[PDB]
C-alpha cells in the first residue's frame, strides 16, 4: 500500500529549465520579485518556463488563448488590454523576446507580478 | 517610470486559493488531494478540475489537452504518461467533475507510485 511518490509539476518544470540554461536559484528568485535583468542565464529560464507551458511557441510567439487561459475570469479583461500592449513579442533572440515581453508587462501593470 | 515593488501573485497558491473557495474545498481535503487520495466528491474533484483548468490542462466541457499536459511533465515520466494517457483519455463520465474523478482513478490504478500537484 506504498503512497505514491507525489510529483510537483511547477518545480520539475522550473527545474529543468534552469539546468537546461545554468540559471540559478538566486536569479530565479529576482525574476519572482519582480526584477528583470536582460541576461540569457535568466531570459532564456523565462522563455523554457513559458513554453513548457505552452505559452509560447518555439519563435517566442505568445499563445494569447493560452496565456489569457492563465488568470481568473475577473482579470480576462486586464489581461488583454496588457496583451493588446506588449504583444507581438519582439527581440533579437527568444530569450531577448521573453524579456522584453517580461518587461512591458511589468510597466503596463506596475502594482502586479503574476508568476507560475 | 522608476521600478516601483510589486505586490506578487503566485498564480499556483491564488488558484488553489480561488478553486477551494469557488468548489467548498476545506483544507484537509486539499492535502487529500495533494498525496492522491481521492472521493467521487464534488468538493474534491470540482476542485481537482478547476487546477487543470487553470492551466489549460482542460477546457470548460472535460477535453483534457494531452499535448499541454506532456510539457508539463518530467523527462522520466515521459513515456510512462503518453502510455497511461493513452489509455485513461478522453474523459469519460456522468458530468465534467465525475470525468476528471475517473482519470485520475484511472490515472492511479495504471500508476499507483505517481501523483502530483501542479
Ligand atoms: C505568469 C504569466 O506570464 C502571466 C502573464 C499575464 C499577466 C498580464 C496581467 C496583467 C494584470 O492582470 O494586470
Ligand atoms: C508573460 C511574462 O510575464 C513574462 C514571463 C514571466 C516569467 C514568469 C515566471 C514564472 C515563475 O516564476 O515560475
Ligand atoms: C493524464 C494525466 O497524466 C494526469 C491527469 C490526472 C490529474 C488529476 C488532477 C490533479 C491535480 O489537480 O492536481
Ligand atoms: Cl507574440
Ligand atoms: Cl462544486
Ligand atoms: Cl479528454
Ligand atoms: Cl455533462
Ligand atoms: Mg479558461
Amino acid at each position: 500500500w506504498v503512497p505514491p511518490e507525489v510529483f510537483d509539476l511547477v518545480a520539475e518544470d522550473k527545474a529543468r529549465c534552469m539546468s537546461e540554461h545554468g540559471t540559478t536559484q538566486a536569479q530565479i528568485d529576482d525574476v519572482d520579485k519582480g526584477n528583470l535583468v536582460n541576461e540569457p542565464s535568466i531570459t532564456c529560464y523565462m522563455y523554457c518556463l513559458l513554453e513548457a507551458f505552452s505559452l509560447v511557441d518555439d519563435e517566442a510567439n505568445v499563445d494569447e488563448d493560452i496565456m489569457l487561459g492563465l488568470l481568473p475570469d475577473q482579470l480576462q479583461e486586464r489581461a488583454q488590454s496588457v496583451m493588446g500592449k506588449c504583444l507581438p513579442t519582439s527581440g533579437s533572440d527568444n530569450c531577448n523576446k521573453i524579456y522584453n515581453l517580461a518587461k512591458c508587462v511589468q510597466e503596463s501593470a506596475p502594482d502586479v507580478w503574476f508568476v507560475i
